[PDB]
């Protein structure tokens, strides 16, 4: 059904690759999950993932088009978004302000609101899920990958398991409390914070200490970098990083916060180069912490090409190697014989009165000096046509070429000079003979020798 | 004094590099020891290493030429041997028999005998110290690197320290007994054994167990591979791998052993492919042990393989239009003008009667059709010399070129045709005028346009 092309990204248990639907000619992202490496439970919960992703239809959420299981693999086929990570893109930009971070978070909150309204909680919101739609300027931010997402019943809270990514885990998940939609607003607070200053609010080498920090809500806004952040951006972060989920801002309420809904009078317009610089290091530390799959069993993409243009074959090499040095300077020249071939064909074409073959061997802008031109230079083949039509269209005539000399001037140019003697009969012969001295200038154009100019004397 | 070139090998505390003595023009191996990484004691014992290596003059031992200390480095400059390791070379050979291993061990024992006679014990004999003199067929085996070597007093034994390489350590060193020359004969037994079957006599993942094996002398000659080894090769190994150093064969006695001294009637001539195959893996395991710590100026990427792909670009370049406005729009390659230049210089050279400049612009084998040749084809410049000498060496004469046409036939070939009109005076002028139709065939040879053939009419 599909054809897999380049890899776009990875997880521990999946890769994502561009693919093309064979019969459609439409391109998609294939999430390829190695089901041999999953627990029975995580394999089974792929049914829930597939279902959640079909439900979700929103401009800031990548949607599922298809789901396929084979013996060792499951395939979840989504829309292709080609801009890569938001976070990578932010560091390559010429300007980045609070006003620009607000537009990022608004798009994320719109997506999250839509999830929550459909009874879906993402549970594992992090920078890796934040993709750009395309490489075009101002492409939309899009949520991608809901592999840890859950379905909830209205506003009911439950214990859905300990799942998430350490730095983005909510206090309630860490306290083992029943939970729901607010877990995603905590993670948005962590993302917003990183979007403003380029580093996370909670970090510790010791994971147990990290969790105590999260549960305590022990983040800060240190100078110098927070001194130029507006009080309203800090207020929104505070409202999201509220320890008690019943008191945490919802996605609907966050979207009405002035730093989002009154962005144009509230959010700062100042470029934050230090954020861009810190985010580079953040981005880099995220790409070292990882793992690699053992094997790479893959299919073969279409291969080959047709050759472009015409190339000369040339003389075949006599052997792979020999004692005698290759390319000796003094040797018999076949090339001169090639010129002799096209020249004999020329003389035969003139003798037979075949203007058709004479045209092929001559350049359309052929130059000519001949006694029939009375000392003038003639261009084209119109002039010799009068002799092809009238005279040569026919008593016995014998031509004789004497003392031919050939000058080879590269692969594509040559010149031959010789004496032509013609034996013929005039009226009631009386056999006659005539001499002329002829020069032909040959030039190979597109793999074919053509006369560019010729000179004749005494005829 | 010296110039360092490529690296040849390494240790933990030294690299070896080819170098050239600036004022000599002689090449050597420089052992470069980073003295900042040595203990005070090992730095000090470089004096002993330098001394031992000057003492030793033998055909199967690489000798020291010079010793230099700088602030962070010591340099021990030795003869360059270019064949690499014996062991690497054995696996690339077309044939390898007991008789060939006997020749290896004889050379090693000769070197060791010479050490022992000079009161030097190597202490760390191993495959890495066994180098070939050159890449020539039958190059000698040479001992290289005596960094753990000691000086002994006659036949006196002492405790010189625990030093060596685990697999080659003698029982007496492991028992902490005073020791001397026999430690090197134990290591030769281990080397001989590896030379015969391609694997070591003592091996264990657990170093403490390895040492108990060594101290017990618990090696064996298992079938199938030892079944075709002669009893005399096994006898020599047994004599060397004798636990009690007072009973171990000496280097002098080993050299008189029939498997060495009667090689031609005693040592088998049968190719041992299984030894060659095992030795490949042995060689590979020796080159990949992980270092305990890694220290370097740059991370370092290895260079090798091939350089395929990289197709060359076509290279055509567009010509910018002149910025000043032009009344008529024309744009031929300045190449046509180049032909016009050399042609005008030709006409001026003929007019001035300058045969010198005329010779340069003409090919030595120039072809010519002209009325002065009476319908014949003339080769060379001898024919026109008569006109340069006599006539042109001189009344007022004016030349006029009419209707020039140029055919460009590649970068190296061109052809120009034109009408030449000459105004002159005959006897007592009476101004006269003459017409001729001329064709020149130019060819660039070694960056210079030369006439290969020319044609003239009506002159």
């Amino acid at each position: 059904m599909y054809q897999l092309f380049e890899e776009l990204g990875k997880g521990a248990f999946s890769v994502v690759r561009r693919c093309v639907k064979v019969l459609a000619g439409q391109e998609y992202a294939a999430k390829i999950i190695n089901t041999k490496k999953l627990s029975a439970r995580d394999h089974q919960k792929l049914e829930r993932e597939a279902r959640i992703c079909r439900l979700l239809k929103h401009p800031n959420i990548v949607r599922l088009h298809d789901s396929i299981s084979e013996e060792g693999h499951h395939y979840l086929i989504f829309d292709l978004v080609t801009g890569g990570e938001l976070f990578e893109d932010i560091v390559a930009r010429e300007y980045y302000s609070e006003a620009d971070a607000s537009h990022c978070i608004q798009q994320i909150l719109e997506a999250v609101l839509h999830c929550h309204q459909m009874g879906v909680v993402h549970r594992d919101l992090k920078p890796e899920n934040l993709l750009l739609a395309s490489k075009l300027k101002g492409a939309a931010v899009k949520l991608a990958d809901f592999g840890l997402a859950i379905e909830v019943e209205g506003e009911q809270q439950a214990w859905f398991g300990f799942a998430g990514t350490p730095g983005y885990l909510s206090p309630e998940v860490l306290r083992k409390d029943p939970y729901g939609k607010p877990v995603d607003l905590w993670a948005c607070g962590v993302i917003l914070y990183i979007l403003l200053v380029g580093y996370p609010p909670f970090w510790d080498e010791d994971q147990h200490r990290l969790y105590q920090q999260i549960k305590a809500g022990a983040y800060d806004f240190p100078s110098p970098e927070w001194d130029t952040v507006t009080p309203e951006a800090k207020d929104l972060i505070n409202k999201m990083l509220t320890i008690n989920p019943s008191k945490r801002i919802t996605a609907a309420e966050a979207l009405k916060h002035p730093w989002i809904s009154h962005r144009s009078t509230v959010a700062s317009c100042m470029h934050r180069q230090e954020t861009v610089d810190c985010l580079k290091k953040f981005n880099a530390r995220r790409k070292l912490k990882g793992a690699i799959l053992t094997t790479m069993l893959a299919t073969r993409n279409f291969s080959g090409g047709k050759s472009g243009g015409n190339k000369k074959s040339d003389g075949v090499k006599e052997s792979s190697e020999s004692t005698n040095t290759t390319i000796e300077d003094e040797d018999t020249k076949v090339r001169k014989q090639e010129i002799i071939k096209v020249t004999e064909q020329l003389i035969e074409a003139i003798s037979n009165g075949d203007f058709e073959s004479y045209t092929k061997m001559c350049d359309p802008g052929m130059t000519a000096f001949e006694p029939e031109a009375l000392g003038n230079l003639v261009e084209g083949l119109d002039f010799h046509r009068f002799y092809f039509e009238n005279l040569w269209s026919s008593k016995p005539v014998h031509t004789t070429i004497l003392n031919p000399h050939i000058h080879l001037m590269g692969d594509e140019s040559a010149c031959i000079a010789y004496i032509r003697i013609t034996q013929y009969l005039d009226a009631g012969g009386i056999p006659r003979t005539a001499q002329s001295e002829e020069t032909r200038v040959w030039h190979r154009r597109d793999g074919k020798w053509q006369i560019v100019h010729f000179h004749r004397s005494g005829a």
